[PDB]
RNA sequence: GCAUGGUUGUCGUCAGCUCGUGUCGUGAGAUGUUGGGUUAAGUCCCGCAACGAGCGCAACCCUUGAUUUUAGUUGCCAGCAU
């Protein structure tokens, strides 16, 4: 329900290098700029309301919406917007095998929550000085990592990524689980591995912006 | 002692040897254990399709080098006479 003007805007219509494009998006190519590939705005705007639809049986039910934001200029315009919807998101680094080796993971959150619980209560001045400083570099180690996903209970329901060439990876173990993907691809990603593409420029904040907020404000009533 | 249990030397007190789950390959196999500095050491951190763990490295043990308290005999003799 975003307006063209609102993408124009927010310099949505931007591609990547021609020399660099996947021939698949020719179907999404409107009227190649100077160096530059421009895509169907009106196509955008259909896809938006498409997985705006999407996405609101998924949490119908009180369920789960993990987010993955390993791009730089994405990486707090995701923890920005997943607290708002109380979901979980992925920063920085994603751990290999997050999804198919979840047992592991999962008994690595509890060593974090033993952790966390380590100092509220009881007694740490009691170990050496050696333990207590390795014990927070380590607690400082895993929180980075993991982060959000802590209070995570059980698989997700749906993904939500911003660059399906650089999270080669999530994609890669998130078909095997056969749990869907939507995400938004530039000029050079690969269309026919997630499900519910969203064409758009993934190099500005401003882009990815806009349409993380159209995500999370459709999230937040869906669960009433 | 080429049928064995037990015990011992050697590579060598060299720093390596593997596993569970995950992933890649039709398959034997592969990653983790490779890449950068660093150290006596897969010791440490960073990076990464891997996350952790186990046996070794290191630490806990004995001795030598300084010192406080209690203890003064068969030990010592400064200050006391023989
Ligand atoms: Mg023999
Ligand atoms: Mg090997
Ligand atoms: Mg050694
Ligand atoms: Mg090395
Ligand atoms: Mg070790």
């Amino acid at each position: 329900v975003i307006s063209m003007k609102q993408l124009l805007e927010a310099g949505v219509h931007f591609g990547h290098q021609t020399r660099r494009w996947n021939p698949k998006m020719k179907k999404y190519i409107f009227t190649e700029r100077n160096g530059i590939y421009i895509i169907d705005l009106q196509k955008t705007v259909k896809k938006v309301d498409e997985a705006f639809n999407f996405m609101r049986e998924v949490a119908s039910d009180n369920g789960t919406i993990l987010f993955v934001g390993t791009k730089k200029q994405a990486q707090e315009s995701v923890r920005d917007e997943a607290i708002r919807s109380g979901q979980y998101f992925v920063n920085h680094r994603w751990l290999g095998g997050t999804l198919t080796n979840f047992e592991t993971i999962q008994k690595r959150i509890q060593h974090l929550k033993k952790i966390e619980k380590m100092e509220a209560d009881g007694t740490f001045e009691v170990l050496p000085k050696k333990e207590v400083v390795l014990l927070k570099k380590e607690q400082e180690k895993l929180e980075r990592f993991l982060g959000g996903i802590k209070d995570m209970k059980g698989l997700p329901d749906a993904l939500f990524i911003v660059d399906p060439r650089k999270e080669r990876i999530a994609v890669a173990e998130a078909r095997k689980l056969h749990i869907p993907i939507i995400g938004i691809v530039d000029t050079n990603c690969d269309p026919d591995e997630i499900d519910y593409v969203i064409p758009a420029n993934d190099d500005a904040i401003r882009a990815v912006k806009l349409l993380t907020a159209k995500m999370a404000d459709a999230i937040i009533e869906v669960n009433q």
